[PDB]
DNA sequence: CGCATGACCTTTTCGG
DNA sequence: CCGAAAAGGTCATGCG
């Protein structure tokens, strides 16, 4: 009882994944065919050994996704030959981001110091660090999807991208005109406060701050950013496909939104800049590392040398 | 009816 | 040789 698909018998593996001689059936039909089906809901039909015949669109769909592979299917020279060869989605979306960060009209200022004039310094900002990682998991849970992939596929998808939201996040709600950057739990603090703890890093953080905001993004539009930074293809999924499907629901979530109420982009040309101010920020935690004076906890080595590949 | 379905067939290769 | 694995081939059955 093991077919990935539909739940019925599997005994071999067709096409990639262990199947049942049905949707084996299916599969091969559809790609020989280019067959394209029509969902009548949300593309998301119950898939399983009774209900399988029903939505064509959402079985190929479920497929695809625990990993069958078109190219299997034979074409071309090999055509005809058998046996082995010789060798709404964005109000959930701003839902997760508004219900993750604090209330704007209710900050914290207690420690605030527009100048300040250590070893304690230090551990605030690992403070601030390991506070927003309970957080930023919440907000991905609640991304539509996100908690129905495999728990590996969560874990390394959060880890891999867990730097370049705390800063992204950070970039869009702080105020770089004051030199004002405002943290999750909604304490304020000043540029030169941060310092201590940041390096000189923090100047390249406030910088690209000024930058995202003087382009003016709705919340709908940074909701799909903030996703496509988090669910996006990986070394070590074990289903990358369902990954680029909700990518790409995504994706198209986000250019509907903008051809309608901005009209019929300038933020992913600088997306690139994002991934060197986080590398900026491992240069940080080697440096702390390696000057053993107070030692980054093992939570924040492993997440910042997890931002590469 | 004409067409999808799926249980069960044959074909190919490998390695002991 | 001959079995294991996994490609396409062959229809009888069910549907609308
Ligand atoms: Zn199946
Ligand atoms: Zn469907």
């Amino acid at each position: 009882g093991l077919c990935a698909v539909c739940g019925d018998n599997a005994a071999c593996q067709h096409y990639g994944v262990r199947t049942c001689e049905g949707c084996k059936g299916f599969f091969k039909r559809t790609v020989q065919k280019n067959a394209k089906y029509v969902c009548l809901a949300n593309k998301n039909c119950p898939v399983d050994k009774r209900r399988r015949n029903r939505c064509q669109y959402c079985r190929f769909q479920k497929c695809l996704a625990v990993g069958m592979v078109k190219e299997v299917v034979r074409t071309d020279s090999l055509k005809g030959r058998r046996g082995r060869l010789p060798s709404s989605l964005i109000s959930a979306l701003v839902r997760a981001h508004v219900d993750s960060n604090p209330a704007m009209t209710s900050l914290d200022y207690s420690r605030f110091q527009a100048n300040p004039d250590d070893t304690q310094h230090i551990q605030q900002f690992y403070d601030l660090l390991t506070g927003s990682m309970e957080i930023i998991r919440g907000w991905a849970e609640k991304i539509p999807g996100f908690a129905d992939l495999p728990k590996a596929d969560q874990d390394l998808l959060f880890e891999s991208a867990f730097l370049e939201l705390f800063v992204l996040r950070l970039a869009y709600r702080s105020n770089p005109v004051e030199g004002k950057l405002i943290f999750c739990n909604g304490v304020v603090l000043h540029r030169l406060q941060c310092v201590r703890g940041f390096g000189e890093w923090i100047d390249s953080i406030v910088e690209f701050s000024s930058n995202l905001q003087n382009m003016n993004i709705d919340i709908s539009a940074f909701s799909c950013i903030a996703a496509l930074a988090m669910v996006t293809e990986r070394h070590g999924l074990k289903e990358p496909k369902r990954v680029e499907e909700l990518q790409n629901k995504i994706v198209n979530c986000l250019k509907d939104h903008v051809t309608f109420n901005n009209g019929g982009s300038k933020l992913l040309g600088k997306l690139p800049e994002l991934r060197t101010l986080c590398t900026q920020g491992l240069q940080r935690i080697f440096y702390l590392k390696l000057e053993d004076l107070v030692p980054p906890p093992a939570i924040i080595d492993k997440l910042f040398l997890d931002t590469l590949p």
